[PDB]
């Protein structure tokens, strides 16, 4: 399948080169997979989600996304126009308040929730969780992310936006999950992206158009935007049968575009997520 005039990041993930604008993907499109977006919520009524999104848990007075961040990330995973995996099922877990903040205890509870809740959902092709959030190093937060991964969920987490080594942030620094840095449309490391040996992969993160609350759209930047590209890619590849939740981060790194990014510090992987769709 081909989507013309796609957001640059979608085109990038199906291309061996920067500077194109058509996204190419197998029409299976993540059908039969599920992605949990653990964030500020999802505006499930947005037309872009087509009835494929739903809120399943909140820790606050409402499940509504009163911020937009979670809705944008969900859109990059799975919206019809802005998403990588255009037929996946999206499940929202609201661990962040409408200012984008949340306590680590709530975030941990949300990860353990997903590890169990997937047993209440129909995801025959596999389960992914996208975590566009983080703070300072916490062994308990890292352990929660490790448990979620161990339970059979492909966990993708943002590297963070400090232009620093991600070893000092969580869940970015957990070795067993997939830690995602950000790039721009000219194949440069995004100026804010964290780096370091704990990164597994880069995805598009500068100037990413996706869904927003109030039925709208906007372009924003962050490793929060790179992470759902990788989460949606994992769901897409799992639906194709090419990999599994336990192996998808390694598979994405194995099949990535290699050596194409600039301003990658010595010791950080130079790997850009790629669907290898022909």
């Amino acid at each position: 399948a081909a989507q013309t005039n796609a957001p640059w990041g979608l085109a990038r993930i199906s291309s061996t080169s920067p500077g194109t604008s058509t996204y190419y993907y197998d029409e299976s499109a993540g059908q039969g997979s599920c992605v949990y977006v653990i964030d500020t919520g999802i505006e499930a009524s947005h037309p872009e989600f087509e009835g494929r999104a739903q809120m399943v848990k909140t820790y606050y007075y409402s499940s509504r996304d009163g911020n937009g961040h979670g809705t944008h990330c969900a859109g990059t995973v799975g919206s019809r126009t802005y998403g990588v995996a255009k037929k996946t099922q999206l499940f929202g877990v609201k661990v962040l308040d409408d200012n984008g903040s949340g306590q680590y205890s709530t975030i941990i509870a949300g990860m353990d929730f997903v590890a169990s809740d997937k047993n209440n959902r129909n995801c025959p092709k596999g389960v992914v969780a996208s975590l566009s959030l983080g703070g300072g190093y916490s062994s308990s937060v890292n352990s929660a992310a490790a448990r979620l991964q161990s339970s059979g969920v492909m966990v993708a987490v943002a590297a963070g936006n400090n232009n620093a080594d991600a070893r000092n942030y969580s869940p970015a620094s957990e070795p067993s999950v997939c830690t995602v840095g950000a790039s721009d449309r000219y194949d440069r490391r995004s100026s804010f992206s964290n780096y370091g040996s704990v990164l597994d992969i880069f995805g598009p993160g500068t100037d990413i158009l996706s869904t927003w609350i109030g039925g709208s759209t906007r372009s924003i930047s962050g490793t929060s935007m790179a992470t759902p590209h990788v989460a949606g890619l994992a769901a897409y590849l799992m639906t194709l049968g090419k990999t599994t939740a336990a192996s998808a981060c390694r598979y994405i790194a194995d099949t990535a575009n290699k050596g194409d990014l600039s301003n990658i510090p010595f010791g950080t992987v130079n790997l850009l997520a790629y669907n290898n769709y022909q």
